[PDB]
DNA sequence: AGTGGTGGCGCATTATAGGGAGTTATTCCGGCCTGACAAGAGGAAATTTAAAATAATTTTCTG
């Protein structure tokens, strides 16, 4: 429960679309998940941009100080 | 000394195991979609240096 509390609110600290590809890649607060095609897909742009997308997001939540909070929930 | 009895084999009967056929259900084999890399293009923020002004140093002039 905690869990999905802060990885929401994280979420909506970062920007809105981006954080829209990561809910959709997963099944996060979603059901069943879209490969990155049907994503893709869903914005319209539909290719390896994507994953640019989701690489580029990875790499900006990679910075320290939002992530070690959740950092925590490893063990 | 002869008629039957004993053993072994044969004939008929009896018993047991393996193989074939089936059938089901687990398991191997292959194509196709995801996923990762390498490249390319157009446009925009950041950084650096050069030029131009306010506030102080130095020199000169005035009282």
């Amino acid at each position: 429960e905690s869990l999905r509390a802060a990885t929401h609110d994280v979420l909506a600290g970062l920007t809105a679309r981006e954080a829209k590809v990561l809910r959709m890649r997963f099944g996060i607060d979603m059901n069943t998940d879209y490969t990155l095609e049907e994503v893709g897909k869903q914005f319209d742009v539909t290719r390896e941009r994507i994953r640019q997308i989701e690489a580029k997001a990875l790499r900006k939540l990679r910075h320290p100080s939002r992530s070690e909070v959740l950092r925590s929930f490893l063990d």
